[PDB]
């Protein structure tokens, strides 16, 4: 057991080991807030996320729980995976709070496309990344659902990894990259809902504005709509909800748009993936393995530096446990957490 020590972050406390130094706030996380730190043995920069009062509620804890088991998966060099985790309770009895420790990247893709000019290469490198962990992802039976530039971090030297993945009215940029059938709710969507979003954002490193910017599900879907073409007889069957159905059909059909007219002075076999990606039937969507494939990304595409997971265990989520049947779950796992070679 190390020695940790107490410092005050931003009106929060935290409490970590010495090997943790140098630690500077960074902003936002998926239910905590994050610090940088350099880790003086492994001699890497890390991001720290203190997560806030975890386990105040069931929905939390359980939450918490399903934070941690991902992270543990994760061993990809394009998805966030654990370096670390701790807690400076001693007990059980005392322990209340959990600290996630993972690599550092400069910013997300939000935080660049503003003063970037970005080459056809700049795309090539940054999606095919992008479907390189998505592809290992997926291989795991997981979805991130919420794929979008916020959840994408970069580095100087250009490399990508995954964030957020496994865990929204008016004009807000969280909803511009979903796809259609999960926004409003139609059926056992799968995997390839993820494959829309690489859709959405490769345009917007494309074309420097966003393709979809409704302004509530609605004005979006119409937007979609205009583009990809409105469904026929096929993909109606297929949509098993009552009232998203009946909404579709009264809508005005409209043919799809020629994609070489909207993202252009692109290369066409950019253009080409776009439309194999943007395709409204997510049972006709390309998959990621097939998409590493296509000609476009044929200076990167290495089959043996593509590597898929082993099979991820989520019987616990169809279970009904109390706080601290979820608590001491999770002690379990934070305390018999073996750091990598
Ligand atoms: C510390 C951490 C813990 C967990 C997760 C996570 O996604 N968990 C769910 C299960 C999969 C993510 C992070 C996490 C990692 C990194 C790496 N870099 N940056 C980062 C730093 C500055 C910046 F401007 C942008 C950035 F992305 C990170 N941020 C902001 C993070 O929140």
């Amino acid at each position: 057991r190390p020695t940790f020590y107490r410092q005050e972050l931003n009106k929060t406390i935290w409490e970590v080991p010495e090997r943790y130094q140098n630690l500077s706030p960074v902003g936002s996380g998926a239910y905590g807030s994050v610090c940088a730190a350099f880790d003086t043995k492994t001699g890497l920069r890390v991001a720290v996320k203190k997560l806030s009062r975890p386990f105040q509620s069931i929905i939390h804890a359980k939450r918490t729980y399903r934070e941690l088991r991902l992270l543990k998966h994760m061993k990809h060099e394009n998805v966030i995976g654990l370096l670390d985790v701790f807690t400076p309770a001693r007990s059980l009895e005392e322990f209340n709070d959990v600290y996630l420790v993972t690599h550092l990247m400069g910013a997300d893709l939000n935080n660049i496309v503003k003063c970037q000019k970005l080459t056809d290469d700049h795309v090539q490198f940054l999606i095919y990344q992008i479907l390189r962990g998505l592809k290992y992802i997926h291989s795991a039976d997981i979805i991130h659902r919420d794929l979008k530039p916020s959840n994408l971090a970069v580095n100087e030297d250009c490399e990508l990894k995954i964030l957020d993945f496994g865990l929204m009215t008016g004009y807000v940029a969280t909803r511009w990259y979903r796809a259609p059938e999960i926004m409003l709710n139609w059926m056992h969507y799968n995997q390839t809902v993820d494959i829309w979003s690489v859709g959405c954002i490769m345009a917007e490193l494309l074309t420097g504005r966003t393709l979809f910017p409704g302004t509530d599900h609605i004005d979006q879907l119409k937007l979609i709509l205009r583009l990809v073409g409105t469904p026929g007889a096929e993909l109606l069957k297929k949509i098993s909800s009552e009232s998203a159905r009946n909404y579709i059909q009264s809508l005005t059909q409209m043919p799809k748009m020629n994609f070489a007219n909207v993202f252009i002075g692109a290369n066409p076999l950019a253009v080409d993936l776009l439309e194999k990606m943007l395709v409204l039937d997510s049972d006709k969507r390309i998959t990621a393995a097939q998409a590493l494939a296509h000609a476009y990304f044929a200076q990167y595409h290495d089959p043996d530096d593509e590597p898929v997971a082993d099979p991820y265990d989520q019987s616990f989520e169809s279970r009904d446990l109390l706080i601290d049947e979820w608590k001491s779950l999770t002690y379990d796992e934070v305390i018999s957490f073996v750091p990598p070679p």
